[PDB]
């Protein structure tokens, strides 16, 4: 049976985490995203000017084209990308998926062009939400899942240090104590789970649902919860240039936690100071608005505090404090 | 319980069929498409120049916005469209879906801009393939299905005459004899069914699968089957300007049939003469290539010969010769 450890590395301020992936023999630095079921890459089909500053997939040499197939993704921030599809060999952490669908980019919007830190995204959400037309494809994980020793992956994202994606086994040295599991609702293709309550500093409130999403930088919560959190942060104010609420970098931030199946997942206030806001001399808050969507996005700020097991058996998520 | 009859009308040469749909009180002429799960419309969010020659949805007056939601579709011909989403009242054949998701167009490609015959598409495929992000929406049919007298719809497309979409009941006067049912595989979100064999004129061959797709003008089959068909048509030759194989308009075309669960669905040769090719003095063939996709597209050319029941119970498709 297979397993492997793929090492991830955060970019500045942990805006994203990149992990190398060898496709048809070329290694690309991809953003692993548990909130997406697409594996899309910068490719030789983009205009040459858009290829600059990236490693790019060249399908002509090794890929098998799925003639007539397309893909396209659109985000609420206004970003988008689209293209065609080839199958190829895709290796992550020493685990190879043969015949894996690779969505080659033909078009990408400004946000993607501007980020030279990654060459695309590798999706780890459920395959039911893969965007390939006319017949959807399986994610890297779903492709290799039955070959793994256990049909799961796990992740340790860290603050300014390398982390791991463990495929096919659990590394118990990556957390303190025992894992606590909770059921996953995959009906929207996400690793969605329920929280029974939250505590934002001095205030506690009702539970809600959310999704474990490595592809989102911050922890996105309902506006009401965000307001209660920042009401406790002296001088906090919104700055749309920065991304939301910002505050003096020396501020002592409250912790934020959620109760999941009896386990308290605590994000220490230190991890809620994302870093320099990039708009003068303030720091950006790790907690921000989910913009009214009615469910929470447990992005990197939250994940940095935990080791999280994504188990297809259930399916279910396991959590414990990161060690 | 509800039911209703929506009348469809073919454009020139039956290139598509349009059916009126009232959205937030504005009536738009939509292309009903059993091969899509999206209900997308030209809207006031398009550039004004792109709105010309169309009726357009104005969400400001009646729609409820799903903030942060997007949609985007990409086709193998290179067409595409994308936008945002609102829920609104959508009435088809006197049957109203309250709170139906309406995908307002913000961007549309040339093929859509150029066709002033429709104001968008109303999808009737399974909701599992709806493209709305971050949470997919239900089609008009899935929205109203449990309110209907029976959870099915049926369609009679005709050559140069008005036809119907029957919602919630079967009109037995629309076909000869009794319906024959066959099981549907909805795993790719399509009304996919199996054929046991086909007969292209003087040649018969092995079975295959395909999808009942009102949104495709022609009958698309494997290249091998297309070649065998046209090998029997004197003077047939491909013309990429026209869309594929063309031939003298007076040619006597062979029939084409498929065996489905013991019922023979025959498309008479008369219906295989699509019409003027629009490239000099030849006519376009109703049968063309599926471009290597490995499954057949039972588009309008085929559907014009049958009455077809799309029954969610099973699910299953019923067929009989159109009356
Ligand atoms: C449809 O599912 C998504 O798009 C999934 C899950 C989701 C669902 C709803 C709300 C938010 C997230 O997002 P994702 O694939 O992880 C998606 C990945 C992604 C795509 C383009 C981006 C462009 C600029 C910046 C970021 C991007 C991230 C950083 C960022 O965290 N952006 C968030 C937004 C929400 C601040 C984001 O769009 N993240
Ligand atoms: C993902 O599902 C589709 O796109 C579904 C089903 C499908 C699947 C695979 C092959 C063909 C069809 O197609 P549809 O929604 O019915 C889709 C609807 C559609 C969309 C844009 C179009 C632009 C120009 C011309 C047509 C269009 C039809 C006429 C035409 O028949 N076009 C075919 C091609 C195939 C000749 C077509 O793209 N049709
Ligand atoms: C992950 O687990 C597999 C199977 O148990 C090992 O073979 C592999 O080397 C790694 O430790
Ligand atoms: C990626 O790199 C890390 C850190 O060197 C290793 O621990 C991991 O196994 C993988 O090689
Ligand atoms: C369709 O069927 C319904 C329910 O049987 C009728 O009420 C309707 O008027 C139409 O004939
Ligand atoms: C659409 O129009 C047809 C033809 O007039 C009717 O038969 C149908 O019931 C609907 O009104």
């Amino acid at each position: 049976a297979a397993s492997g450890v793929a090492t991830n590395t955060p970019t500045a301020n942990d805006e994203e985490y990149i992990t190398p992936v060898t496709i048809g023999g070329t290694t690309l630095n991809l953003n692993f995203d548990t909130g997406s079921a697409d594996l899309w890459v910068f490719s030789t089909e983009l205009p040459a000017s858009q290829q600059s500053g990236h490693s790019v997939y060249n399908p002509s040499a090794t890929g098998k084209e799925l003639s007539g197939y397309t893909w396209s993704i659109s985000y609420g921030d206004g970003s988008s990308a689209s293209g065609n599809v080839f199958t190829d060999s895709v290796t992550v952490g020493g685990v190879t998926a043969h015949g894996q669908a690779v969505q080659a980019a033909q078009q990408i919007s400004a946000q993607f062009q501007q980020d030279t830190n990654n060459d695309g995204l590798l999706g780890l959400a459920f395959s039911s939400i893969n965007t390939v037309q006319p017949q959807s494809q399986t994610t890297f994980f779903d492709t290799v899942k039955s070959s793994l020793a256990q049909p799961l992956f796990a992740v340790a994202l860290k603050h300014q240090q390398p982390g791991v994606y463990d495929f096919g086994f659990i590394d118990s040295s990556k957390y303190t104590g025992s894992l606590t599991y909770t059921g996953v609702d995959n009906s929207q293709g996400f690793w969605s789970f329920n929280v029974d309550s939250y505590t934002a500093g001095s205030q506690s409130g009702d539970g809600f649902s959310g999704i474990a999403d490595t592809g989102t930088t911050l922890l996105l919560l309902d506006d009401s919860v965000v307001s209660q959190y920042y009401s406790q942060v002296s001088g906090a104010q919104q700055d749309s240039n920065a991304g939301g609420y910002v505050f003096d970098c020396s501020t002592n931030l409250p912790d934020f936690s959620v109760s999941i199946s009896g386990y308290t997942a605590t994000v220490p206030g230190s991890l809620i100071n994302y870093g320099p806001s990039g708009d003068g001399s303030t720091c950006l808050g790790g907690i921000q608005s989910n913009s009214g969507i009615g469910f929470s996005i447990f992005g990197d700020i939250f994940l940095k505090s935990q080791y999280v097991v994504f188990d297809s058996d259930g399916p279910q998520l396991g959590f414990a404090p990161q060690a």
